[PDB]
């Protein structure tokens, strides 16, 4: 079960992939995730990716790619694995075809969750993250019992930091002019998969289940 998880800024790729993972429990590789463990741990990566993120621009391809080359190496993804936010540029996506094809691991199916753009700034500016477990909430969508705090483990919930208008709006930009030739390269390759993400999670996350069954 190779995955990529795609889709504009807030459109729910965490949140859906969050419900992949405990289904099926192969990896969930995001690279936004990635980029902010490193910014929190201060390694130098993190530094050089954190200029980036803070204004909502794109990380470089050459370091972008390095870390996730590394990453699908690993133990853990000789079942599978569920790529999030990345590939998200046509270079990246051509880069990850080689570094698949030397693990021998060609994806299944990029699923695509359509949102329009018109209601991402909504999504994002209202999204609350756990600060213990990173999952996440909505203050209208999908509030937590009880405000501030984490309904698994009882951590206080925050809002990222790029998750202010002018940086979600260099977000949305960046990432809008970047999509449709990521679905036509993928839609070429024939294992495109669009998925109606303006519904509820619950039944967002069942079409994305349909498309799962018989990936081993
Ligand atoms: N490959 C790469 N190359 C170069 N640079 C890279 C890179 N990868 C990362 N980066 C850098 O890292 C930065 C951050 O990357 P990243 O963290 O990947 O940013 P992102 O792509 O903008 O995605 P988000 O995490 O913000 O949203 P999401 O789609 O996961 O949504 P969620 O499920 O939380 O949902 C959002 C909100 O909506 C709610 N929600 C979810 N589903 C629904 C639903 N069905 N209905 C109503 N509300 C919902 C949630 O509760 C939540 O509040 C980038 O901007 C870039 O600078
Ligand atoms: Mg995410
Ligand atoms: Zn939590």
């Amino acid at each position: 079960m190779n995955l990529v998880l795609m889709g504009l800024p807030g459109a729910g790729k965490g949140t859906q992939g969050e419900r992949i993972v405990e289904d099926y429990g192969i990896p969930h590789i995001s690279t936004g995730d990635m980029f902010r463990a490193a910014m929190k741990e201060e390694t130098p990566l993190g530094l050089e990716a954190k200029s980036y993120i803070d204004k909502g621009e794109l990380v470089p391809d050459e370091v972008t790619i390095g870390i996730v080359k590394e990453r699908l190496g690993k133990d853990d993804c000789e079942r599978g694995f569920l790529l999030d936010g990345f590939p998200r540029t046509v270079a990246q996506a051509e880069a990850l075809e080689e570094i698949l094809e030397e693990y021998g691991k060609p994806i299944d199916y990029v699923i695509n969750i359509e949102v329009d753009k018109d209601v991402l700034m909504e999504r994002l500016t209202g999204r609350r993250i756990c600060s213990v477990c990173g999952t996440t909430y909505h203050l209208v969508f999908n509030p937590p019992k009880t405000p501030g705090i984490c309904d698994k483990d009882g951590g206080e919930l925050y809002q990222r930091a790029d998750d202010n208008e002018e940086t979600v709006s260099k977000r949305l930009e960046v990432n809008m002019k970047q999509t449709q030739p990521l679905l036509d390269f993928y839609s070429e390759k024939g294992y495109l998969a669009n998925v109606n993400g303006q519904r509820d999670i619950q039944d967002v996350y069942a079409d994305v289940k349909d498309l799962l069954g018989g990936l081993k």
